[PDB]
């Protein structure tokens, strides 16, 4: 049901076990914003699963063999051949992380006035697309926008919406389809192989490109393995390779499913696009032979991507997240459903139904969680959504959530219990959670440095 | 009652997740002796807690700062001042591990024909003592020999036995008292501060020296803090320092409670002893300034000893072992009680009541455990006890046990569940466990390479 | 005049010691382009000093203490306070390397149609400037363009050129002065404190901002200490701090003078600029708290920058490069003069007077060097200058050089002898060096993958 | 003539570049005993070549893959098969370093009253032999005792002396021949393959065992390669394998020619001796599967022994030592000749001919060297020889030397120049070097902690 860790602990990270009264003082000095907390003051840090992973002994051995050459590094060649073998693409261009690849992709594939259609969007990626003159069109299935609906493969593209876009704007006016795995804005929801294939088939008929934003493609492959009929005798590597056989290229954040602390890459099949990518990469990242990465990180990412294909590893990764969500759900705590590959999202609108969205229920719940347990979580609600600079009004997102984001191979089920038990205890007296108000609000990037006090 | 790990995972060790049928084949190739298994074939290796610990990030940082100089190394100065501060002895001599320190002590403190008395013995230490012409006398309380008996501080010395020795032999004929913390042969049982005090008082009145075999002294300090009334307001460090204030020196295995993979030391207060120690260490270990250790290992051990003093670390260490024993006990599995600081010992006599000791129930239980779970454990019974050289018969120890020895900071509670669940399942069909017989018996060190088959 | 290395070797990098005949075959497989050689096939790799530095034991210890948190990392706090202390700017924004910082600066400080004036340019930086709609104006002193001329502080700005710009265009039409230390295109030539002061005085009177492209600022500080009268009693740190006191901010490549393999940052004093910078960094690099770097790399760079301030380190760094140039000069080998902080540039025009620039003397000299010595160097001539897109003709740069670029702390004087002796032997038979012609020319970034054969 | 380093520097060790006046104060605080200096205060530490070597990137990768299992570690298996392949022995028993192997060997191979004959002796080894009741007989050729005689293979055994021993005491009374490579007491002098073979042939005829004390066997193999006719087409590995084909076993210090900071082993062919060794190793070192070493050190030593076979590495190692000796000799500085594989010995009796041996010319010269250059060297003269405890008189050795002992891969030719130039300058005013007298003399191990002041 829940497997034990399919690894041993090789080394540990020292933590301060500061008690409740001291955590409250830290939380106050941070202005009740978990983004302002010092890492040294946090027991369990679930701010993000990006770049926070534990590497293996084998990756650390790789880190000692960094070949730091500007061109022709053995580490580059190892990353290159690993990604060619596992993802099946012709050309690989390393980037320092995922958004560096997206910056390149947008410049390579978008003419101004064109549409980019995808299964929801990621803030930075959408910025790059719009900066290049594209209009983003969301073609995810309707169910994805219903955070309570417990159904499989909620990340799937609605083929009818894609069909309508093609009919209305013309294929030649579509830059590409951006297919994300898993889908962030729906809570880490997977995409079925059936959907990927149907998308390939429709787009190919019209000459439209498909590029994958593949940041959690291994979590995705695990869901296919577990839940899509016909995949029960297939290895994770076999599923991953098939997934990408339905794309023209991809952007990858090594920092997520490649089990590293930094790293990414851009893949493609097209020789002309590759030629062009080589010129752009130099401008923003570095030579095509390192792409803004140390040789030791190309090595660590080549090693980690291969480790990610081990069935027992990814099964455990996803079931650990699931354990946390199952324990919360069994106690009545409201969460986004189904639980995603990388995180559990608390529904803070429902958890704190006595608070208005203007009193920042997600921000306040995240503060309470830290004070009660030493666990840091991320506000993913009204604060992060930011203000409308035209009107001065909050953007008021339908999702008012606290994200419990789980780094790979860092925490145990007992840490998941610390998280769950603390949240369950807060839920039992949820009416006591106080609202927040700004005492300092930056004009930009307000989630990162805003400060609050209790109402 | 079971705390979460008070640390995060920094790096992981890759393990083979081989299935049962393949484990059976490995166990057979190892002639059903867990000592012959390949490390690469083992999921959870509970052969020993000695030298198998996960280091922290801070120790690994120290490992990069190895000052490898033959004399005057910063790492030696760091180790020296750390031991002086935390153990309180005037002089420190590094050794490659504990038995190197015991080798020196035996040569420095024993005249031919004297007695060494202690709370049970460690095999290699008794060897050194006798090689220097001492007779060993066991002065442990009788309860220590009763595996099933659940009493606190089972490792305590019987002061009446001590008194009897003094009266029968004379004080001038006792080289020293060797007080071990914790006590191996009783299953990792602790010694109280009251006993250490009373032993010191009686010996000092007679001019008899006391040396500690301090290999799990921090586990011991934890039992004092948790269970000895009057110690509830003391830090682990205050307890450790007080323990050593009742001794003239110690031998230490850093491989156990200093959280390293290699290292030990000898401490004393006496200047003349220290001078003679310097001459001896050179011949067996290395110069007094490194003692058969790399500079980086003196550094790791200096760091590790200070980390061991953190309450939450040692509370978790001991309660994790306790969890494994509690879960086994709740299912009716016979174990040595109370659970020790470092291991749970299955009582194979009671587990396999249908087998005679001559059929090697501990060896066979250890084999079945590996086959069912991927867990390696150590035979600590008739096989390890070896053969009588005069009579040709087995030494037949009273305790016939399988030792589930827990490395520090390597495993989680979910690993403990893997161990417990597999042993509980075996216990539910205990009658099916088959006796073993030798098919190859070496003349010396037989537990290491002997091979068996089922009767 | 040449000091010994002010450090010891902690660890070594394994290299191939392949003989001449095998090097010839590698060079041929690389189509006589050193950019295509495999790192594993190179004994001494002088392609670049960027990112190829040997770190110390103390940096590697810092690498073990990577605090990988998305915000609030101890490593970010260490980098931030180190830069504030040593460079003296209010605000620091990490970037994955220098061109990431330049990308942000160009977007923050340039309005369409303004001029950026500087002492020559770096290709990628000029690209960003022009992409933001600036026209670049070179205000370097004329001597900087005269490769053979041996004068001090060749990188200095011509203040009369600056004055002319201000009078012809108006101050409101100058976005900023970009002052580079040291100056790449003049061969690593330094800028005096007097010039930095005079530039600041003139610009400040007109309300024009100054930003430093500070990639080899510590090499530059060394030239000031050694050669600018009045600086003989100042530490390298005092010099660096004073240099930056004449600027409104900087872009930094830690990959050069901060002694690391990856990393950079952007600094500024202005609060509004810092706020806008935070929004931009997120889209291109990462959160302002890591900027596209692992925590361990922020830590290494923080450590490396402080190590760079040690006089003996930077004295040795620069005098080791000088030794290679002095030895070449003493044999009559034509080089750019004075020798720069980081590289010796062979003047391939003078080396191969029997070849026309259209026969690619620098490319061919670089090839022969590898074949004769196992040493890789970079073509910095007509090939790297690329092709005119309008006319289809080569850009024909005045300087046609081979760059012998020296990574910090990687090589010894005996390696420099290997380099010099092989080049002196080639020079003794310079007439034998054959012209090259393309057999494959890419349309973009041609120096990276172009292939040649002998005419 | 002198090759460049056949490696690059991967990482560096930070040094204090304290000037002359500060070094003098340090030297004073150390009581003019270089053994008392702090490592942090030394620029170039030539105290010993034992355990001070720089490891490769590949060895450091190995260090990250330590398999710390008590038995069946992959690292043990790698060391085992590497030594079997390269040295040709059947059985390998790791030990923490060389003297641990010697302790075992003496107990395994000596009956009381027997003779051990060798080519000179090593202090700790002779202690082990005598402790087991053997009498040591020196059978080195006469020339070895003439430190000025410039001849090849000065370490050779005199077959006539071995013949005489056999005739006089009987073969059955000879425990074994201990053949050392290279020979320490003669200044690091090699043994020819011809001599090894002649020794094997004579001993085999009489049934006498031969064991090699093989600590610098790779330096030895390089001398055979360079100077013994018939070995010019043989690889270093081929010579090493042949050397050991003439022994029954060996003791090895990894700390010298295996390029590690700790580690050693005992080898043998005999099954019964191996069985016995297994019992003893447990008592003094650890299980036969780790022998007092961390798994990562067995791995580092397995890797390093293989790296030591590279021709260019060992050629450079030996020629660097030679460069130092050649430079000294060319200036008239008196040294032991020929220069050995690992060190240059200054003849301090000749260097300081105005001082009596009672004024400690070697100790004083070593102090002067440190003050003038920051270089630490070892006294190998009257101080180290110690006192006769029966008579109270100094042992007065024929060799009164300062040992300039060179760690492998740590220093450059420029460091060798710092050493040489300083010594050459001291030589030019040698009459000014003052004698020393004790102000504090320990009863034991006096070289390690004695303190002096100037006469
Ligand atoms: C994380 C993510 C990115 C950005 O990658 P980074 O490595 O964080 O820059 C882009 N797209 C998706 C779908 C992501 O999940
Ligand atoms: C482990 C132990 C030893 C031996 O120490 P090592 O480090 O294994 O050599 C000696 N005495 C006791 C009581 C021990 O626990
Ligand atoms: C190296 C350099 C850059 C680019 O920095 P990277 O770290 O290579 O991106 C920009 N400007 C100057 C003056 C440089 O020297
Ligand atoms: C160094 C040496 C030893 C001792 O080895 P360690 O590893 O220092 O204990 C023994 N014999 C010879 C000939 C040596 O050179
Ligand atoms: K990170
Ligand atoms: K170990
Ligand atoms: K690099
Ligand atoms: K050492």
């Amino acid at each position: 049901n829940y497997p034990a860790e399919p690894f041993r602990i090789k080394s540990v990270e020292t933590v301060s076990m500061i008690p409740r009264d001291e955590r409250l003082k830290k939380m106050q000095e941070a202005g009740y914003n978990t983004f302002l907390l010092n890492s040294k003051d946090i027991y369990i840090d679930l701010l993000t699963d990006s770049g926070t992973n534990a590497m293996s002994d084998k990756q650390w051995a790789g880190m000692m063999m960094g070949d730091e050459a500007y061109a022709g590094s053995e580490n580059f060649y190892h990353l290159e051949r690993t990604v060619q073998e596992l993802f099946g693409f012709k050309h690989i261009v390393p980037t320092h992380q995922g958004r560096g690849a997206e910056n390149l992709l947008s410049q390579l594939a978008i003419k101004p006035g064109q549409y980019v259609a995808g299964n929801m969007y990621f803030t930075t990626t959408r910025y790059h697309q719009e900066k290049n003159g594209a209009v983003f069109v969301d073609i995810v299935r309707d169910e994805a926008h219903d955070a309570g609906l417990n159904i499989a493969f909620k990340g799937d593209i609605d083929l009818k919406k894609l069909q309508k876009l093609i009919d209305e704007k013309g294929a030649e006016n579509i830059a590409y389809i951006c297919l994300a795995v898993t889908v962030n804005l729906a809570g880490g929801q997977p995409v079925s192989m059936a959907n990927m294939r149907a998308v390939r088939e429709l787009t190919e008929a019209h000459g439209i490109k498909v590029f994958y934003a593949a940041t959690r493609c291994v979590e995705n492959a695990y869901f296919i393995k577990e839940q899509e009929q016909g995949f029960e005798n297939k290895s994770i590597a076999e599923i991953v390779h098939e997934m990408f056989s339905y794309a023209d290229g991809c952007t990858m954040s090594g920092k997520k499913d490649c089990l590293v602390n930094i790293g990414g890459f851009l893949c493609m099949n097209d020789d002309e696009m590759f030629s062009s990518a080589k010129e752009l990469v130099v401008v923003y990242e570095g030579m095509p032979s390192y792409g803004g990465l140390a040789g030791r990180d190309m090595e660590a990412m080549a090693i980690g991507l291969r480790e990610a294909m081990q069935y027992e590893y990814i099964e455990h990764r996803v079931k650990q997240v699931r354990y946390l969500g199952d324990k919360l759900k069994a106690a009545g705590v409201p969460i986004v459903e189904p639980v995603g590959g990388h995180a559990v999202f608390l529904d803070a609108r429902r958890f704190c139904e006595h608070l208005t969205q203007d009193e920042f229920p997600a921000q306040s719940l995240a503060a309470s969680i830290y004070v009660e347990t030493g666990v840091r979580s991320m506000e993913r609600g009204i604060i992060s959504a930011g203000r409308n600079n035209v009107t001065g009004e909050h953007h008021r997102p339908k999702l008012e959530t606290v994200r419990l984001t789980i780094p790979r191979r860092v925490y145990t089920y007992a840490h998941m219990d610390v998280v769950a038990d603390g949240i369950i205890k807060l839920y039992q007296h949820k009416e006591d959670i106080r609202g927040l108000k700004f005492i300092y609000e930056p004009k930009q990037l307000r989630f990162f440095t805003a400060r609050f006090d209790y109402i």
